[PDB]
C-alpha cells in the first residue's frame, strides 16, 4: 500500500535531544500523534507503527507498547523485539514484507513511520504514495538529531487536510502548525 510519516520538527529541523524531544511536552500535539497513528475505521484491524530502536526507548516505558497500534522496531543488531514491542525487522523492506505475511495479513489498516532520522530519510525515498504529517514547532530548539530536508522536486505542501487543524496552535506558550506533504512518485 502507501506509507505515512509523522514528525514534529523545530524551526532548525530538530526532532531529538538527549534521547527525548527538544521541546517540553505538548499534551495536545502528543494527542494528535496518538490520534493520527491510532485512528483506524476498519473494525478488526490496527495501524502498524514502525520506528528505530532509539525512538522506541525515547517513549516512556508506561506508554510502551503504543496502545491500540501494532509496534514494530527496526534494529540490525537485535534479534528479539525489545520488551513490550510486537515485532522486530532488520530493514524497512522486511517490515513492509511482514504486512503480507501470516503475522500481519489482514491485521494492518495503515502504516505509520514514526522512527528516527534514518527511518524517515529512507521512508521519504520509498516508491509509491507518501504523506508526511509534519508538525512545524515554530521555535528553534537545541537538538542532536534532525529531520532530513523535504525534497520539493517530489513533495508538495497540501493547503489544508481533512481531520488536521489548519490554524497555528499554541500549547505551553509554544506555537506550532500542522502540515501535510505528499508525493506521487
Ligand atoms: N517527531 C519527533 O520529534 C521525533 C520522532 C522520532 C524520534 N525523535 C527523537 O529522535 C531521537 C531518536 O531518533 P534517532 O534518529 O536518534 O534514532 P532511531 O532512528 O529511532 O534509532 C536508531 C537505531 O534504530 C535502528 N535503525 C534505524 N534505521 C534502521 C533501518 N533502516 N533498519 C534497521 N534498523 C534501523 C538502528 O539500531 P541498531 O543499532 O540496533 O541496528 C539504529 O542505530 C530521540 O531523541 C527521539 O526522542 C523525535
Ligand atoms: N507529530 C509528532 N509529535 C511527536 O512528539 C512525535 N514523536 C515521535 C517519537 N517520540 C514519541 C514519544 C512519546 C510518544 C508517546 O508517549 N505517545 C503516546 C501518548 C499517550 C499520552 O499522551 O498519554 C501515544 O499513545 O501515542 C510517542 C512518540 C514520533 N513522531 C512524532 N510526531
Amino acid at each position: 500500500g502507501s506509507l505515512n510519516c509523522i514528525v514534529a520538527v523545530s524551526q532548525n529541523m530538530g526532532i531529538g535531544k538527549n534521547g527525548d524531544l527538544p521541546w517540553p511536552p505538548l499534551r495536545n500535539e502528543f494527542r494528535y500523534f496518538q490520534r493520527m497513528t491510532t485512528t483506524s475505521s476498519v473494525e478488526g484491524k490496527q495501524n502498524l507503527v514502525i520506528m528505530g530502536k532509539k525512538t522506541w526507548f525515547s517513549i516512556p516505558e508506561k506508554n510502551r507498547p503504543l496502545k491500540g497500534r501494532i509496534n514494530l522496531v527496526l534494529s540490525r543488531e537485535l534479534k528479539e523485539p525489545p520488551q513490550g514491542a510486537h515485532f522486530l525487522s532488520r530493514s524497512l523492506d522486511d517490515a513492509l514484507k511482514l504486512t503480507e505475511q501470516p503475522e500481519l495479513a489482514n491485521k494492518v489498516d495503515m502504516v505509520w513511520i514514526v522512527g528516527g532520522s534514518s527511518v524517515y530519510k529512507e521512508a521519504m525515498n520509498h516508491p509509491g504514495h507518501l504523506k508526511l504529517f509534519v508538525t512545524r514547532i515554530m521555535q528553534d530548539f537545541e537538538s542532536d538529531t534532525f529531520f532530513p530536508e523535504i525534497d520539493l522536486e517530489k513533495y508538495k505542501l497540501l493547503p489544508e487536510y481533512p481531520g488536521v487543524l489548519s490554524d497555528v496552535q499554541e500549547e505551553k506558550g509554544i506555537k506550532y502548525k500542522f502540515e501535510v506533504y505528499e508525493k506521487n512518485d
